[PDB]
């Protein structure tokens, strides 16, 4: 599958693409306000992310520091990335289908819409100023606007034993962004696609 990464912030992103124990495709790399990157995310790939990085610095192989949205130091992510991160989350060719999601379970750093670029479904964004408004209790000094699980390490946050209700942090994330999983078992915004759909993932769409 083809995954088109359109950055159109108007600061540089550190694109990453992992499913948690491997990269997909080469794992990450610089986007420049403008610039495309296109990957080959391989079918049956389950429990894939694409986020943002903001603020990184890498030395010549490739290892260096990120501000949000760091994996283990490396320019090509194997791992996920450090909280907050928005998430472009999706599992492709699961029983004919593919599925696609925003979350905020992790965060917040760049805005995003997460699209087809093939027939058959809509796409997901969430492009609304979540660092801007974000509750003061939240803020990452490091950047960004963090999930309440990240800060406050509860069960309840965290929905650790599965059972969990929504939140004064979780309702912030949802209301800014209604079509983004807010908490772990927030009514999904899970979208259905043909599977082997091909996708675009675009940083700052209205931004
Ligand atoms: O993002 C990490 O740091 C990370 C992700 C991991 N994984 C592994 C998967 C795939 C299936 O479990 N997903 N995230 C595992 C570990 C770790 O053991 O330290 N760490
Ligand atoms: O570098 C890692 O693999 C790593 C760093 C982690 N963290 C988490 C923090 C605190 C705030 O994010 N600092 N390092 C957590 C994990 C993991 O759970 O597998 N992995
Ligand atoms: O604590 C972690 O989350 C962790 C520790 C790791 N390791 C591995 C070693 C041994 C030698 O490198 N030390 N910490 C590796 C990872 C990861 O890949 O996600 N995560
Ligand atoms: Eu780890």
């Amino acid at each position: 599958a083809t995954f088109e990464i359109v950055n159109r912030c108007s600061y540089t992103v550190w694109a990453a693409a992992s499913k948690g124990d491997a990269a997909l495709d080469a794992g990450g790399r610089q986007l420049n306000s403008g610039e495309s990157w296109t990957i080959n995310v391989e079918p049956g790939t389950n429990g894939g992310k694409i986020w943002a990085r903001t603020d990184c610095y890498f030395d010549d192989s490739g290892s260096g520091i990120c501000k949000t949205g760091d994996c283990g130091g490396l320019l090509r992510c194997k791992r996920f990335g450090r909280p907050p991160t928005t998430l472009a989350e999706f599992s492709l060719n699961q029983y004919g289908k593919d599925y696609i999601d925003i979350s905020n379970i992790k965060g917040f750093n760049v805005p995003m819409n997460f699209s087809p670029t093939t027939r058959g479904c809509r796409g997901v964004r969430c492009a609304a100023d979540i660092v801007g408004q974000c509750p003061a209790k939240l803020k990452a000094p490091g950047g960004g606007c963090n999930d309440a699980c990240t800060v406050f390490q509860t069960s309840e946050y965290c929905c650790t034993t599965g059972k969990c209700g929504p939140t004064e942090y979780s309702r912030f994330f949802k209301r800014l962004c209604p079509d983004a999983f807010s908490y772990v078992l927030d009514k999904p915004t899970t979208v259905t696609c043909p599977g082997s759909s091909n996708y675009r993932v675009t940083f700052c769409p209205t931004a």
